[PDB]
């Protein structure tokens, strides 16, 4: 038995991924696949449709904000955001407690002058994030920036955002869909579709309608929000399989209870293997526990000449992908939406059991 | 059986679609469908690498120049290519000879002032194409755009370019792969996957490397030919699942004996099908000869209060999407690689049959 704890691009629900099995050839009866068709026939409309309407149920969007499926990957939103944002003014904010926010600042600094905030506090050696409440914001910023789930460091901000009348911007690629978020805090939420969702070329974007209208001439017309709005999501040719396939998971999501039962099982999922790692000192984590992602588990032995003993070991009792980043070393297991409690069993038995042995 | 002549996203080979239907759960025994796993892994990787040289060989890619995997469609590439190519310069020749190249020029509107040459010819009710000898092009120009074939026009432009050390750059999406073309003609080929080679969410670039490095600092990192190309196009995660898919079609065209066999059969199927079209009064098109298409062939009846009736007719016998465009009515049937000569010989049949009753 397999399981699979890539970081992205990710496990898909065990059912999606049967049920495209089942239809890839023969989608509806067309005796055609969904990838095959235009994304103007009706039937790929339905999809586009069902699905845009799925995840507005499962989220709780507003009316007012528009709902847009894009090409390009997250990266693509770390330009896209400041053109269609900055608007008049000249830099925005951007919160800095990792990788990926980083990630985000030098891409800014294409469209304007970034003020970076650093967020990250390192007491008793132990690292973890500032509460909001003493973020230091300007009051010139086009917008806030910020990523809720650190995915290489394992790090979530897990408090909802209160500010004025300021415009946040939030990545959240590594766990949308996790639990439930309270959509009207947020400017634009953003997430490429390849790690809580699971299929890779296809990214959402969630923009509260009075934004619109702003955006630099520059950018590409593909990453306008107006446009996109104004097209529904298909100024052109769209990432059909990619969007069928979010369409099924949106499903799935629904057949499982929603994001009140995600939140349930993957706070269980989350303390399993966390209790797991804090129970003993042959391993370590080293994130505040506040601030512990659900989502991205990384994690080292005491004695790190065994990673690599550990990683072959764990592949052969069918535990995949779980090499950890090169700074850190050690091990990383992502355990997403996809991934059963089992699953996560199945990592700290044989966690416990390598422990025994050596 | 059933064909289908959409436009695109189209139709891939049936044998690639076999067999991913066969590993898109357990891939190469890992227990796991290529879509679920990293773009850095070995599997992976080993993807990239075969794809990109079987694309080598089957176009005779030279060594000058790099093969890149990108987000964004075509209309991705109306922005990336002057943000990439126009350097110091305020405008790049556009040739216009329908949709597409028009397309082309209002998003270059947004970075520059593009020269815009109208390139159509009309003659008898025919619409037909300049030849290249005779374009207007210009001094100061970045490099010169055109669309060597048209998807809704069903106008092709067969010549190959021979301009001095002027750059050009080709809308290639609906006819790459068709047959083959001398790559070192040309400084930019571009085409979205999703018409001849059939999957949507990736877009192919091929660039002569001298041309990199001049991307104005608007552009998007991941637009960037030289970020792309430094990075072997996994700058951000790729869409592994169309890219994977594409290196099967790659496979399927090599097994079938390359573009030039590729050639042969796409001449025979077009043969075939304006055989159909000319041989009566029923059926027109009114594209010159020597500018018609062999991917995407509009036609229309003589008389087009019959073409709901021609469309549910088709359909019932397994001819999906063959509906025209609005403007002129009719149908369209594109038959882009993956579409076997059966393929067409079912609606050349079909077409008689339709003729023999209501003519
Ligand atoms: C010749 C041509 N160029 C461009 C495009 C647009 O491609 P996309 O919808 O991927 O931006 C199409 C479709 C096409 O047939
Ligand atoms: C992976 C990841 C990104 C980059 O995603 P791409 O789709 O490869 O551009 C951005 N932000 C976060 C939090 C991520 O995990």
């Amino acid at each position: 038995q397999v399981y699979n704890f890539s970081a992205g691009p990710a496990m898909l629900p065990v059912e999606v991924l049967r049920r495209a099995q089942q239809e890839l050839r023969d989608w509806h009866g067309l005796g055609t696949s969904v990838m095959e068709v235009s994304h103007r026939s009706k039937e790929f409309m339905q999809v586009a449709e069902e699905s845009e309407k799925d995840l507005r149920d499962l989220l709780n969007v507003p009316a007012n904000y528009k709902v847009l499926f894009c090409h390009g990957g997250a990266r693509a939103q770390f330009a896209a955001v400041p053109l269609n944002l900055l608007g008049d003014r000249n830099s925005a904010d951007y919160v800095d407690g990792g990788y990926w926010a980083h990630s985000a600042i030098k891409e800014a600094q294409k469209y304007c002058t970034p003020n970076v905030i650093d967020v990250t506090t390192h007491d008793n050696g132990l690292t973890g994030i500032q509460p909001m409440k003493q973020w230091k914001l300007s009051d010139n910023a086009a917008y806030v920036h910020y990523c809720p789930n650190e995915t290489i460091d394992g790090i979530a901000i897990d408090e909802q955002p209160d500010f004025g009348n300021k415009v946040v911007v939030a990545d959240f690629s590594s766990s949308i869909l996790s639990r439930p978020i309270d959509v009207s805090r947020y400017g634009v939420i953003y997430a490429g579709a390849q790690k809580n969702i699971g299929p890779a070329g296809l990214t959402l974007v969630i923009v509260r309608e009075d934004l619109l209208g702003k955006a630099h001439t520059a950018l590409p017309s593909i990453l306008d929000y107006k446009i996109l709005a104004d097209n529904d999501s298909m100024f052109n040719t769209p990432p059909t399989f990619a969007w069928y396939l979010s369409g099924l998971v949106f499903k799935w999501l629904k057949e499982q209870g929603g994001l009140g039962e995600m939140e349930k099982r993957n706070q269980a999922k989350a303390e399993l293997l966390y209790g797991a790692i804090d129970r003993t000192g042959f391993y370590r984590n080293d994130v505040a526990i506040t601030n512990r992602s659900w989502m991205n588990v990384p994690f080292q032995m005491a004695d790190a000449s065994l990673d690599k003993l550990f990683l072959s070991e764990a592949e052969a009792q069918g535990l995949q992908a779980l090499k950890g980043h090169r700074v850190a070393g050690g091990m990383r297991a992502s355990i997403y939406n996809a991934m059963p409690i089992e699953g996560v069993k199945a990592l700290t038995d044989f966690m416990a059991d390598f422990e025994r042995r050596h």
